[PDB]
């Protein structure tokens, strides 16, 4: 059957490179920092008994092409990337799972472009709306951002990062996990390997540097952002280092069509890495549930 | 004899401070975004028994303002401050800081005890217990979030001063343990002090010269004689800014008497939430 394939396909302007596996209805899984296509390996295998899933490399990471520049991260380049991926894969649709950036690009492209995302998943990113507005006013938020802050300064975080074998980036994902040993030695191996990439960590924290430096957090204008018109399910890790739960309060205000929040009181950010196979059942459940209705107990 | 203000030339710089009262000199040293006024609760009860001298610090209020990163470093803060002993007339203080006024009070008086008869700490780090365990401590990083802020050019100072200084006062109001801590009249005062020119960006360069990542993130070992004069740590433990991580096994860190008053209620500006009990502690330390 089906084997886990690596590719590589030009969209927006670059390279991309992503995995897929299985057959069917198009799922995206799109991860965040310091991650790549790797953080999905627990549930790329079980989903593409179902669909034809692809993990791609986002702009700037891992086998992706880096382009040089900090305006060439800004979100609305990011999410047409995405856009451009869903038609150079042979399709119009796909269903979005969006982790963390990706999922801060995937509430985007799903609000801009609702017509190329036939469902929406999220887990673990907040509303970009919701970080833009309610930020400044949670002392919380801004304690639990002090990193996005670090990023901003030019050439030393990478360099701080990068050290002794990548400790610092290292140390970001271990004391954000609830489970001791949720990476194996051999895992944090493959993790160097993708920060390696001449040039990943720059453009990693351009993301930071072109869409959360200061003078957007502190703005005084609202940001603009349709509401979501796609059926959206959302999974959220509540032991959250990075996110105050004081970003997700009404998070459904922010949506107009089905919704639903699955609540993992006991799993943190990382919540495809804590509690891979319910994670999984939960997205197989929402993507296969009939639209239609129509025979009721039968 | 009432609280009057002076100036006086140390360190290359002219030093404004206000002094009342007579006897052994006691400085009182504010960090930010106060000035000597933080002290208003506290001068005229001591300067019934003591000259009390509270300067406002390089970069702040009344007080010179160099331009340049480079001449914030935490070595010419401390050498300011034994300058002032110096061109008050005297060879040594009982010294009080808060906030940088106690970092620098805590590198004054390592470097130099012969100028420190004894020392007052409120609710500040020693520099090297920061040094050594802010990168390993995810609550001190987290507190720290605008330290890091602090290291871009041009665009705090601009966020900050914004709408009559709202985001500063947000800052003090957030951090305060009591509503309505501050009066519209001390609010003004503050806005009059933080207007003056130069001022908000001197602050900042405090955080660029001694905390910037390179500092907190280094690996190397910092160097940092023992305290070998008699310590007093007060300590606000609803404190906003410094984890109980920074404060706690002082010992390898100070060779003498040392104790520490914990006011379980207070914050970090614990002299204005409980000013009479902070005062009471600190008069007795000095006497006795
Ligand atoms: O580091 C990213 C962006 C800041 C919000 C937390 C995650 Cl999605
Ligand atoms: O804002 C200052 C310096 C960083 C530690 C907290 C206070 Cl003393
Ligand atoms: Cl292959
Ligand atoms: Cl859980």
């Amino acid at each position: 059957n089906e084997m886990l394939k690596h590719e590589y396909v030009k969209v927006n302007g670059i390279k991309m490179h992503y995995v897929t596996q299985g057959k069917g209805k198009l799922l995206l899984l799109l991860h965040g920092f310091p991650d790549f296509w790797y953080v999905w390996r627990f549930q790329i295998p079980a989903l593409a008994k179902h669909f034809r899933v692809v993990a791609p490399d986002l702009r700037g990471y891992n086998e992706t092409d880096k382009p040089e520049g900090v305006e060439n991260y800004r979100l609305d380049l990011l999410a047409k990337d995405i856009l451009g991926l869903i038609k150079a894969l042979g399709e119009e649709h796909a269903v979005v799972v969006g982790h963390d950036w990706g999922g801060i690009i995937s509430w985007t492209l799903t609000a801009f472009n609702p017509q190329a995302v036939e469902k929406l998943v999220i887990l673990n990113a907040p509303h970009p709306k919701a970080y833009m507005t309610r930020t400044k006013n949670s002392l919380r938020q801004l304690q639990k951002s002090w990193y996005v802050f670090f990023f901003q300064v030019a050439n030393i975080p990478e360099k701080i990062l990068s050290r002794n074998e990548f400790a610092f980036l290292k140390n970001m994902l271990i004391q954000s996990f609830v489970r001791r040993d949720l990476l194996t030695e051999e895992d944090l191996r493959i993790y160097v390997d993708a920060w390696s990439k001449s040039g990943a960590l720059t453009s990693a924290l351009n993301y930071y540097r072109a869409n959360l430096n200061p003078d957007i957090i502190f703005s005084e204008k609202t940001v603009v952002f349709p509401k979501i018109k796609v059926p959206t399910l959302v999974i959220w890790g509540e032991k959250d280092v990075a996110i105050s739960k004081d970003l997700i309060v009404n998070m459904e205000d922010f949506i107009e069509a089905p919704y639903s929040i699955k609540y993992f009181p006991e799993c943190g950010h990382w919540v495809q890495l804590e509690e891979p196979e319910l994670v999984r059942k939960h997205i197989e459940e929402f993507i296969l549930k009939s639209d239609i209705h129509h025979h009721h107990h039968h």
